[PDB]
C-alpha cells in the first residue's frame, strides 16, 4: 500500500511523529517518508494506503473505512482524522480522494 516504493523506517517516524485522530495519520506517513520525493507512478501504490476505490473514488464518508478495509476494526478516523484524508486531495470541491486526486497533492 506504500512500501512498494518508500523508506520503511521514515514511514514509522513519518507516521508516528505527530500521528493522532486530527493531525495527519496518512498524509504524514506518505509525505514525510515517501511522498516528499517520489514520482507520480509510485503514488498509485501509495494511494492504496487509504481506501481502494469503493465506487470509483474515496470520500470523506468512506475515508474512515480505509483502516477497516484491511484491519476491519478501525476507529473510523473519528471526526478529525478523515480531515487529513479529506484535505489529502479533493477537499475544496469534491471531498473525495482518488489516486489521480491523491497524485495531484504530491504533485502540487
Amino acid at each position: 500500500s506504500i512500501t512498494d516504493i518508500l523508506s520503511a523506517e521514515d514511514i514509522a517516524a513519518a507516521l508516528q511523529e505527530c500521528q493522532d485522530p486530527d493531525t495527519f495519520e496518512p498524509q504524514k506517513f506518505f509525505q514525510t517518508s515517501g511522498l516528499s520525493k517520489m514520482s507520480a507512478s509510485q503514488v498509485k501504490d501509495i494511494f492504496r494506503f487509504i481506501d481502494n476505490d469503493q465506487s470509483g473514488y474515496l470520500d470523506g464518508d468512506e475515508l474512515k473505512y480505509f483502516l477497516q478495509k484491511f484491519q476491519s476494526d478501525a476507529r473510523e478516523l473519528t471526526e478529525s482524522e478523515t480531515k487529513s484524508l479529506m484535505d489529502a486531495a479533493d477537499n475544496d470541491g469534491d471531498g473525495k480522494i482518488g489516486a489521480d486526486e491523491f497524485q495531484e497533492m504530491v504533485h502540487s
